[PDB]
This record gives C-alpha cells, sequence and structure tokens, in this order.
C-alpha cells in the first residue's frame, strides 16, 4: 500500500519500486 495512513511524503519498498 502506497498510503497508509496520510503518508504522502513516504511511499515503502514495496507499493511502487
Amino acid at each position: 500500500k502506497c498510503t497508509s495512513d496520510q503518508d504522502e511524503q513516504f511511499i515503502p519498498k514495496g507499493c511502487s519500486k
């Protein structure tokens, strides 16, 4: 998932790598 809560200046090494 890109946004976990409201995470706009962080997406993971998992959503779009």
